[PDB]
């Protein structure tokens, strides 16, 4: 272990996301203080009161989960508001780390930020070998570009900067609004309107609570400058995905390579099945 | 023309550079305000000092030549300073510039940022096709960012922000330092050194001030969103420049495809054996 956490004082920007709360969950259990800005008091797209509320707090750690994030019609829509509010992000929270000395610093990419035709399954160096899909390039620009900043302060400074590439994610804190672009919980939305009703491709899916693990492991173990996928392992069809879905409810590619991660001993624990019924239940508790 | 200069408040960012100096000085000749800031008062990395400097003076054009700059050395060992200064300047001034509904905007890209190995001549559509350069990876990467975030507030609101794409730049106010990369100054400066002691691959190179002149011919005539090469047109070789250095003092590949800006109507003016000895003179009256 490079990096002890026990001691430190972790911020977890943008908290109330669904990567961000699950750090939060995971981190309850660490023996850390924690801090937190609700999106309501700071804007982390604001250079002036992000530096002086890093520069205040003085964290040893800043785990970056602010973001924004959307399906493919706002992207394509407001191309300008996603590329400026995430590349603000980074850079005003990746600047002020290195200013005091921040002693890590995870910052997040994306599965949709590879080149759009790179070879499957999509390694690391992949990045930039080839054209952006063009539906979210403005988004995939700000990810890269806060990505090779942190790359820079790393090469520069030795500052202790990482970035994880993780794929689709579920689990807790979903989109189940009608207007999600998230696969899964629409299936089990389209799935469950049907079975009450009684009418009758390759993918890859994620928890979100092993991403959370996933990151910690990489803020304890991982010394690198170049970035680390974290994917599911386990793929599943569109087909395939459907059945487990309906074999639920009643009713009657885009693959990352984990190479790296798995060197560093981590690999997903919560099965799809398993994490599926486990999310289709809580939907109904509501 | 689908703008007119004349009676428009333009900020020149960055004047006493080698790029921002040329614009004032075609500038001066204009009916219109110019508006300057000395590096020394107005650092625009700082996002809350440009937004007021913006939204105080509220100019219809920002031309933006403020940047950092340097040979293969120092994007080496810098590229978090090369990457940070040139990407907080762009951000920081074109989204001050939508905020406050500024009508014309030009950000300065740059013929090391298109892919290393991209077909020859460079056309614009080029860009991000393939790796970039590793030596100013950090450079490219700030500057091809401004230049989606210029072009995304483009697509998202009509902004009319525009970036050219110029190459190798000679002429007044240029690098003569022992410690210059451009090529050029040094030849003249090797040469000179040669002929007072007496003893005994293809490139462009394009004049500052057609660059100025190119720069503000597109504010006047071009509306696109992708980005414009301002290019040389008139190639030379480092031998047969050498030849043409040699013989002023008395001693004894990387080409961009102009299309888009010749059918606009321009092409340099000043050729390369007229602005080359009108530069060794001035080199010597200092
Ligand atoms: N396929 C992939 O690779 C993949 C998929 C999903 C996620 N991810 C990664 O995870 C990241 C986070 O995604 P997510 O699903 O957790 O998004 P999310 O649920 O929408 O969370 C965004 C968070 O950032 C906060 N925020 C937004 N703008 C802010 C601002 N200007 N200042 C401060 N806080 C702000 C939001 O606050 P509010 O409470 O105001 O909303 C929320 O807390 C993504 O950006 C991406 O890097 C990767
Ligand atoms: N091959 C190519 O495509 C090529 C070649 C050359 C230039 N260009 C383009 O032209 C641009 C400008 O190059 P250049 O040769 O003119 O560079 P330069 O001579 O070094 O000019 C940089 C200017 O920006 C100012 N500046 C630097 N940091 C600043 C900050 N934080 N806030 C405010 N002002 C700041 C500098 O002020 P000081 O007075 O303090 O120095 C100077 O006025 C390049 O970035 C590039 O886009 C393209
Ligand atoms: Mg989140
Ligand atoms: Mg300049």
């Amino acid at each position: 272990p490079v990096y002890s956490l026990t001691g430190k004082k972790i911020f977890v920007a943008g908290h109330t996301g669904m990567v961000g709360s699950a750090i939060l969950r995971r981190l309850q259990h660490e023996d850390c203080d924690i801090i937190t800005a609700a999106h309501s008091v700071l804007d982390l797209t604001r250079q002036g009161p992000t530096e002086n509320f890093i520069s205040g707090h003085r964290p040893d750690v800043i785990i970056i989960a602010a973001a924004r994030v959307g399906g493919i019609l706002a992207n394509s829509r407001f191309p300008a508001d996603f590329l400026y509010d995430n590349l603000a992000i980074g850079m005003n929270l990746i600047h002020a780390a290195h200013q005091i000395g921040v002693e890590r610093l995870l910052w997040l990419g994306s599965s949709c930020i590879y080149p759009r035709d790179a070879a499957q399954p999509l390694t690391e160096d992949a990045l930039l070998t080839g054209p952006l899909e063009p539906t979210n390039e403005a988004y995939a620009i700000a990810k890269i570009a806060g990505l090779k900043y942190a790359q820079s302060c790393a090469r520069q400074f030795g500052d202790r900067f990482i970035t994880a590439m993780p794929t689709n994610l579920y689990g807790p804190n979903d989109n189940f609004d009608p207007t999600s672009s998230h696969v899964l919980p629409a299936l089990i939305r389209r799935v469950h309107e049907a079975r009450m009703r009684g009418a009758e491709p390759l993918r890859e899916f994620l928890h979100v609570d092993d991403l959370a693990d996933a990151c910690l492991h990489l803020l304890r173990f991982y010394n690198g400058i170049e970035p680390v996928n974290i994917g599911s392992g386990e793929e599943i069809s569109i087909k395939e995905l459907a059945l487990t879905v309906a074999r639920i409810v009643g009713y009657e590619r885009k693959l990352l390579d984990t190479s790296r991660i798995e060197a560093l001993g981590w690999q997903p624990r919560i099965r799809l099945e398993d994490g599926l019924r486990d999310v289709y239940r809580n939907w109904l508790e509501e």
